[PDB]
DNA sequence: CAAGGCACATGACAACGGTGTTCAGTGCCGCGTTGCCCGATAC
DNA sequence: GTATCGGGCAACGCGGCACTGAACACCGTTGTCATGTGCCTTG
């Protein structure tokens, strides 16, 4: 994920770190794993840093119910869905043209300006059951 | 919007405000609501009224982008997603069969224990645009 | 360490931790720690409740190099002075009754209606030289 | 007044300027007076320039309360402790050597192999007393 | 019907855990500059 | 042989833009203390 702004050695470790997990992660877990990398980036830098790579899209960003936004590396380029399990922290990648195309529907049935749609699943995978 | 807690002036209060706005409303918002009708009830009450009410199942919940919860009254108890205004605050329900199939297809290929999807559309109205 | 307010688990968590340090330490090393341990006090909450038991003086401050504040629960309440080790990250407490003395006559020299004298020594221990 | 850097206009200003103040004085503070002589010397370059001279010893450094660094020229080439008034932000240099002799004889039954130690004193003057 | 018996209740505070804003202070990549450094010069 | 002269010069200056460290501010939620309101047997 290069940032859009001239590079420096915080942004590029952050940046390094979003590609290192596979996970969706918060600004406040992801600071404390590169205070023990010893990169010395700040919880702000990791803050600003965090948010212009979502802007530009290259990191996907989903919400819990909590409100504490968590922000993941995808690798796929076009949109698609998440299946997220709580224990894991980990997301799955799925996209349905169903959905989108029902989400279309509903939206020319109220004759809705814009399409917005934001699906999202949220269900917990049979290792973390097991105990 | 029966309660599960003891009866009370209060509990009522705040349920006929919810019964009054169709519309999703923060609970500062149905509170100022409350305040105006003279009701007069606690901002700690109206708070513990309306979670209370959520767990029992005749308030739905939404997240504004704020990241303040908005609670609203449904008519139906069927499982159903809301397509609903921002600009506007105007939600409107929206039941899809297909949205239902794909989120149990993702769930059933993943092999996920416990699953649970939820769904909404953001929209602007065509009387809103219009001007 | 008491706070002066309304006593809350937070409050305590943060007083019971200054108490088991024996070293100054950073609100953000301190919460660090708290974090770890499972308290989950907030960074915010260990900042106002750092710098309400300073206040009151049952915790010590001393100013690093770097500039970032750090804060250790001192054995004897009574007035006194400080030798820090940077490598040991502790202190030993060591009072002279001349230094305030000489503080005092130069201070009348000067001719300052009233005076704050401090004094702040930074070495490291033989044990630490030795690597 | 002379600095480690090749000599240049720029240094020449900046050095001339820490001269004409005999009082503790911000960084910032130096590029303020610079900009109005109109010698318009660079704020990166007073920074740069000041951590020079401050390293070489030919200007002393003092830690302020809000934790900014500010630079004061000493006509004393021995060391000394500055006794800078809170009101006049003016510090008069006095010398004990009884505050030295007690940092060592405290530092020598610690056993610690090195010590630095620094004495600061904060006081109103009877004439800023006056009001 | 009213006093008791008891509970659940309320509300006003007193708190808080996130994420966002000021700073002095410092990366950076372009510029410039200065005493040195040499090659002449025609005498 | 000396000496002043033009010009190049490469290892260094400079400045402006740009971005970063902790400490601090905001805002929807509560956790902790007290008391008035509601009902049920017993009289
Ligand atoms: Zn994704
Ligand atoms: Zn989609
Ligand atoms: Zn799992
Ligand atoms: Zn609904
Ligand atoms: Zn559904
Ligand atoms: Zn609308
Ligand atoms: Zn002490
Ligand atoms: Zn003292
Ligand atoms: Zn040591
Ligand atoms: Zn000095
Ligand atoms: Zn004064
Ligand atoms: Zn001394």
């Amino acid at each position: 994920p290069p940032v859009k702004g001239r590079a420096t050695r915080q942004r590029a470790a952050v940046s390094a770190a979003l590609q290192e997990v596979e996970e969706f992660r918060s600004a406040q877990e992801l600071h404390d794993m590169l205070k023990h990398k010893g990169d010395a980036v700040g919880l702000t830098t990791v803050y600003r840093t965090l948010q212009s790579l979502a802007d530009a899209g290259e990191v996907d960003v989903l919400r819990t119910a909590e409100g504490e936004s968590v922000y993941r590396r995808c690798s796929t380029g076009d949109h698609h869905h998440h299946l997220v399990c709580r224990a894991c922290g980990k997301a799955v990648e799925v996209e349905g043209p169903a959905v989108e195309k029902w989400a279309e529907a509903i939206a020319a049935e109220h004759g809705y300006v814009n399409v917005a749609h934001t699906v999202e699943i949220f269900g917990t995978c049979a290792d973390c059951a097991g105990a």
